[PDB]
RNA sequence: CCAA
């Protein structure tokens, strides 16, 4: 993959490798694709267009500090809001490590299955999951308006209901539709984004061609004269300059081709206020008449559509970030997992024909220079680690004297199920394997004491989606995972069980188990290597890993006689194995019994009668 | 292969 992060091409037509279709993601190496301390997203997703938008909103300080801040309280009902907060917090703390948005994608697919007048907004987003072209037109802008609308709707349903997202994106739109003479009707609705679509009077590129500001002025105050056998006159006007401006560019290809020639069209920064019943936007303050509270706006980021030379379509994200240790603006470009730091002259330049701006974001001046606040800047509510929150009808819950600290030993094991299969297209060129879901996890008390080796959660994860295979032999999940059909296990949602794991790694607990990197990858949570004690890495044999049942029969006297797997018992045996490994390490017998399990396994064929 |  040499010469793949080059974002510039000497030719104005050849698309550089930084925007090409990245190779599909046993252990994929991401070190030659990201050198910065800001993470990328796993391209193995059902949505061809949501990864670019998530990165666009991560670097808006006023939104990022809020949705991450919403992780103080247990907002289990706001699925799309908290899952976005779980993703934003994970992205910030990974500092470059790969991240997956499968949890957010699952909450979006379950929310869009809703079967308000504009309900086709749900169906238009659901129609873009089964993947034909990669992404259609006007579809990224449709989700941009959909994501912001659903977030605000969930923002009013959180604990201590907030309106912070409305104060940032709120566009007080006056919709005057004149039916007859001297008699008109006005509508006032708060819009999260501004839609620049269906432009008719292209009088902008003469002397106001020109820059982007005239397009924003028309979308803020326009008079359309088309409706129906009526052809009514409609006048849309906004009287609000919010903190951030969400722009949705959807123009004609003739207007898109003419807009590439105008150098410096997409303006870096501008200022403007409201003087008349319309909004005026000027480059410098010398053109501003003043007489009102002036507002300064700077570009935060934008999502552009890349048309490959192989006639392939994909989205990328340009991003600016401010460092409080100096006065500097660093640009960042985001492919799926390709992240590079670029210059401003290249980020604003759009003379290339394979580049089309789709979603632009402008931010307030004094608010962009504000630093990003992590979730651990407030007091988080660790009440779920003790409460019994089940959705149905041999462990023991936790107490406040067992309050986990930075270093509390815990044994974790997770069971999963199969929703779909590989479902590939072919040499493989289009499709990828997907759809593995979580069924049951269990955390065990690992701290030495009276309550040692005894679990404290045994939660099963409810799932309404159609499964393809239970993997019952390796999952121990009888068909009782249905919400009203719980056989014997106490069920729980996915948002509640994820918070138990998130709070454990938030405090700094130390997880032990076998193959913990797999569970955390499918649970969709990233834990630092300092808090992971994997028995596979410890008892590693070159490139071969040993089965947990085998180690229980060669390192201990526990012949499990494995029939139906049992996660609560699997995590228990993984805990005491870490205790034996500690014993065999304190006394210098480390690389003496490890060599004993290789050779004894050659004649035994890595198996024992069970 | 491990994980499942």
């Amino acid at each position: 993959t040499s010469d793949i992060q080059t974002y510039t091409s000497i030719n104005k037509y050849e698309v550089p490798p930084a925007y090409s279709r990245l190779p599909l993601t046993d252990n994929f190496d991401f070190t030659p694709f990201n050198n910065t301390e800001y993470s990328g997203l796993d391209p193995d997703v059902d949505n061809h267009y949501t990864n670019a938008i998530i990165q666009l909103y991560r670097f808006i300080p006023e939104m990022f500090n809020f949705v991450v801040g919403c992780l103080k309280d247990e907002n289990f009902e706001t699925t799309l809001l908290t899952d976005l907060g779980y993703l934003f917090d994970m992205m910030e703390r990974s500092h470059g490590k790969i991240c997956s948005s499968s949890n957010f994608q699952a909450s979006l697919k379950s929310l869009t299955d809703k079967r308000g007048e504009p309900q086709e907004h749900l169906e238009e987003y659901l129609e873009s999951l089964c993947i034909s072209e990669s992404i259609k037109r006007n579809m990224p802008q449709k989700f941009n308006r959909f994501l912001l609308s659903q977030l605000i709707k969930e923002e009013a349903q959180t604990v201590n209901h907030n309106i912070t997202l409305n104060q940032c994106f709120g566009l007080e739109t006056e919709i005057r539709t004149e039916c007859s003479c001297d008699h008109y009707d006005t509508t006032v609705k708060l819009l999260p984004s501004l839609s620049i679509s269906g432009i008719n009077k292209t009088v902008i590129k003469q002397l106001n061609g020109q820059n982007i500001l005239p397009y924003i002025e028309y979308a803020m105050k326009n008079v359309t004269q088309k409706n129906s056998t009526e052809t009514i006159t409609q006048e849309c006007t906004v009287k609000n300059l919010p903190s951030v401006l969400s722009l949705e560019l959807s123009l004609l290809d003739t207007e898109f081709s003419n807009i590439r020639s105008s150098k410096n069209w997409l303006t870096s920064e501008f200022y403007g206020s409201i003087i008349k019943n319309k909004a005026v936007l000027r480059s410098t303050a010398s053109e501003l008449k003043g007489t009102s509270h002036i507002f300064k706006y700077e570009l935060n980021g934008y999502v552009a559509k890349i048309t490959d030379n192989n006639n392939e379509t994909r989205l990328v994200t340009y991003v600016k970030k401010y460092n409080p240790k100096e006065n500097c603006f660093k640009w960042l470009m985001f492919n799926d997992y390709l992240v590079v730091e670029i210059t401003e002259e290249e980020a604003l330049k759009m003379t290339y024909p394979w580049k089309t701006p789709e979603i632009i974001i402008y931010c307030d001046a004094e608010e962009l220079r504000k630093p990003f606040f992590s979730v651990d800047t407030y007091s988080i509510n660790y009440d779920i680690l003790f409460r019994d929150y089940f959705a149905n009808g041999e462990y023991k819950l936790l107490t406040h004297d067992e309050a986990p600290k930075s270093g509390t030993l815990v044994a974790i094991d997770a069971a999963f199920v199969s929703l779909q299969s590989e479902l590939c297209e072919i040499i493989r060129s289009i499709i990828r394997p997907k759809r593995t879901a979580l069924a049951r996890i269990s955390i065990i008390r690992g701290e030495e004491g009276e309550l040692y080796g005894v679990p404290f959660v045994d939660d099963y994860v409810v799932n309404t989606n159609h499964i393809e295979d239970y993997l019952t032999r390796y999952s121990g999940i009888l068909p009782g995972d249905l919400d009203p059909e719980k056989s014997t296990k106490r069920l729980v949602r996915r948002n509640v069980v994820y918070r138990k794991v998130w709070l454990l790694m938030q405090l700094g607990c130390v997880f032990v188990g076998h193959g913990l990197n797999n569970d955390f990858k499918h649970i969709n949570i990233n834990v630092p290597r300092n808090q992971i004690r994997d028995t596979a890495i410890y008892f590693l044999q070159g490139k071969r890993y040993l089965s947990l049942r085998y180690l229980a029969y060669v390192l201990l006297g526990m012949n499990i006689q494995e029939g139906n797997h049992d996660s609560i018992e699997d995590a228990h045996t993984a805990l005491i194995l870490y205790k034996k490994y500690l014993h065999l390490k304190e006394k210098a017998i480390f690389e003496k019994v490890l060599n004993s399990v290789y050779e004894e396994g050659r004649a035994h064929n890595f198996k024992v009668p069970e």
